[PDB]
């Protein structure tokens, strides 16, 4: 689990969104595994606007942060799960690192701020849903 809080927005994994996230829906994209809902309180997370390929992520299944090199956002094939059939997920970045399904929502950060959230994994890989192109989150 885990979310990003920026201004009047809350970003979560679309497969983990709540009834309240859906009742206050701003934008959702199944192909990206992302959902943004509105909040009354003002968020203080800083979103990165960059093309960094190094950063640090939080892995709840180890209670640790890990430094990683990751690929640029791309269309990657993601095996089936209880939430989606087998499909290509867009705007996904991969790195060699530990992850388990319960790690979804753990934040990836570079020196400029929040890059994305854990969304996929397996076979010693971890995938992050990018958020750096969502310029509207800041305004
Ligand atoms: N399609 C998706 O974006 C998600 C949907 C829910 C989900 O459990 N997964 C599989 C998964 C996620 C994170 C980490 C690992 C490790 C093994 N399986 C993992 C993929
Ligand atoms: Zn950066």
């Amino acid at each position: 689990s885990g979310a990003i809080y920026v201004g009047n927005y809350r970003v979560v994994n679309r497969h983990l969104a709540t009834h309240n996230d859906w009742a206050n829906l701003v934008w959702e994209d199944s192909s990206r595994d992302l959902l943004v809902s509105s909040t009354t309180a003002q968020g203080c997370d800083t979103i990165a606007r960059c093309d960094c390929q190094t950063g640090v992520y939080y892995c709840s299944s180890r209670r640790k942060h890990y430094p990683v090199s990751f690929s640029k956002p791309s269309l990657i094939f993601v095996e089936a799960s209880e939430y989606y059939p087998a499909r290509y997920q867009s705007h996904l970045m991969l790195a060699v690192g530990h992850s388990e399904p319960g790690d979804c929502g753990g934040i990836l950060r570079c020196q400029h701020g929040v890059v994305g959230i854990v969304s996929t994994g397996g076979n010693g890989l971890v995938g992050f849903a990018d958020v750096r192109d969502l310029l509207w989150l800041d305004e």
